[PDB]
């Protein structure tokens, strides 16, 4: 099975990393032991949806192209090799945003740098060395490859992306005429920032690029067959369920509980712009954006309790009915117009879909 | 002159990167002003040795090769812009670095993640920006170069190599068989790993790499130099050079004044495997063992001044002269052996190791 041969490559990818030290960068045993249980706390434990799209975009592929059954296997390794670029890039992403946003538990588990023996002082260092290692995968990997030079220019591109993200995320909830470096910044008092375009620009360098251009654009390279489809589509449709991967994510944060979930949300305590605040103050009247703004960004439980009662009052499963309806429409138009030059690759994008709307 | 050069590049790389930010990342206007200012606190001030060593090897090829004045130019453009990529690979490490320590002052002012309106939650990422700012600057300015290839490989292994040097550095008072994620690190009571190897093994990874062995090789590299000069020469001289500039550092962390060196030093409150530690190690009689054990790594101001006087009165002065002697005559060793191949970069190397040497 595809996961069987991802899952088996994790192992392989593991082994030349922890050897490489031994050989190359005079590791002792133990340090080598420390980060063998940093990759697999970090790494691991995640249901892979983005290695795992990697994978399957080249699977499809496979079964339409003509290859020696060596070049299938190459292939096929090349796309679980980018798949773990893509799972170790997450795995730093969480580890350092953990550490920034003083968050507890990720997977189920305590935040790595939580650990006894760890602390944020070995953490972030940590997560540094989980993405050097997807660049150490790629030139030992790929070093021969003709796809090497374009998907370490995406990669980038796509890391560069998400940092920026990062910025807008962490900076939602202060005015942006008020950011300073010298100033201590305050929480808006207005929200004139909690819009529907802003909130895009967000999640789209958040989460878009890296989990749905990135898999989806690694999988066309490592197939050979990225100029066969209309790269605009592609990141047309990756943007478009990105955005809805997001929307969901916001909304357990809010009402999944906590052993579902993995985690205590705090999106409310942390005055995050969520789609659930953002479509709240889209149509609540003046005493209800009131009550929002006396209670939104405040650790005290009962002031969680009342914005939590607001949204519930405001039918906000009514507005999200209606966005699911419109994202089903657009991402079902921009599959049949990437049928025009793959229906192999309209095939994966309909699985990544499916996997993304039942999740 | 080339300081002049250099610095003006600085102005150019920056405004690319904030306009590649509002062309192609849908920042706004304060946004690229908190990081245009994060950019000129996190890169400027320092003395640019680095991003100068690229340029000042360039220099010294193009006195002895034929070009064309517009090709002098490009390889100075370029030899500058690769220059700034390493200074801006040392802006990461060093904000990182800042926040893993808990460090107080840098450069003679805060630290970037002690301003009021930076914060860890934002410094965090804004150090994640600095290098990806480095990838960005490469993929746009050495687009066509047939060094770009060389160059990202190098750069990324010099990477990777730091971050391993930073866990070196970190974990230096931990004993190695007590390493475990799972349970909190005491402090070594041994300092059985105090020793001239495990410090030499620290000082290669954490600093020579990207202070002395990615500057030269980048200068050879723009210049289209490399296939001229004895790479296993170039490590040697490098690894040499940067154990003697890391050695001083750790000198004047103890003894160099407060404001002379831009902070409070407190490498003996931090129990770091410093080059006074292990030389201390090296010389003392069992009373003076003991009564580093009782006082090395402990905030107390008494306790510290017990260990500064414990140094004072082991003439450190005598081991550092000849330490020095050593290397003086080692250097030039392979400088002379550098001369075979290449004159021109012996001579490089020689006014590198005489900014290090009369610091
Ligand atoms: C999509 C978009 C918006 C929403 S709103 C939502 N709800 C389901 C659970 N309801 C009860 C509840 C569970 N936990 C709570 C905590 C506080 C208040 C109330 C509750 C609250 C509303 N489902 C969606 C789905
Ligand atoms: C190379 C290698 C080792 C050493 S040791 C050193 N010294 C110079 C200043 N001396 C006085 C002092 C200044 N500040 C102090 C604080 C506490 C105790 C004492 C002092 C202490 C010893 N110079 C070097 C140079
Ligand atoms: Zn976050
Ligand atoms: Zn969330
Ligand atoms: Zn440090
Ligand atoms: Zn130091």
């Amino acid at each position: 099975a595809s996961m069987e041969r991802f899952l088996s490559v994790y192992d392989e990818v593991q082994a030349f990393l922890l050897d490489q030290l031994q050989s190359k960068y005079e590791i002792d045993p133990n340090r080598a032991r420390y980060l063998r249980i940093m990759m697999d706390t970090t790494c691991l434990g995640g249901k892979y949806f983005r290695g795992m799209t990697v994978v399957n975009v080249a699977e499809g592929f496979l079964a339409v192209t003509q290859h020696d059954e060596a070049t299938k296997e190459r292939i096929l390794h090349d796309a679980c090799v980018g798949g773990w670029m893509i799972e170790f890039l997450q795995a730093h992403y969480l580890v350092e945003d953990d550490i920034m946003d003083g968050s507890v538990m990720r997977r189920g588990k305590p935040c790595w740098y939580r650990f006894p023996g760890v602390t944020t002082q070995c953490a972030i260092n940590d997560g540094i060395i989980l993405k050097s290692w997807t660049q150490i995968m790629a030139w030992h990997y790929f070093a021969d490859r003709p796809f090497l030079k374009d998907l370490l220019c995406l990669f980038q591109k796509v890391d560069y992306a998400t940092a920026v993200g990062q910025m807008y995320d962490v900076t939602s909830m202060c005015d942006s005429n008020k950011l300073d470096p010298e100033v201590a910044q305050p929480m808006t008092t207005d929200f004139a920032e909690f819009t529907p375009a802003i909130y895009k620009r967000i999640v789209k360098y958040k989460t878009t690029f890296y989990t749905y251009l990135l898999p989806l654009v690694m999988g066309l390279l490592v197939s050979e067959a990225a100029a066969s489809v209309e790269m605009n589509l592609v990141e047309r449709v990756a943007h478009l369920i990105g955005e809805y991967f997001q929307v969901q994510d916001d909304v357990m944060d809010c009402f999944t509980p906590p052993e579902q979930l993995g985690k205590v949300g705090t999106d409310i305590e942390d005055a995050k712009c969520s789609w659930l605040a953002v479509t709240f103050l889209g149509k609540a009247n003046a005493a209800q954006v009131a009550e929002f703004k006396a209670n939104y960004g405040e650790k005290d439980p009962a002031k969680v309790a009342v914005v939590k009662r607001l949204y519930s009052k405001a039918n906000l499963q009514a507005d999200f009915a209606a966005y699911e309806a419109e994202v089903v429409r657009e991402v079902e138009s921009l599959i049949e117009q990437l049928k025009v030059k793959s229906p192999t690759f309209a095939e994966s994008v309909a699985v990544v879909w499916e996997k993304t709307h039942k999740r």
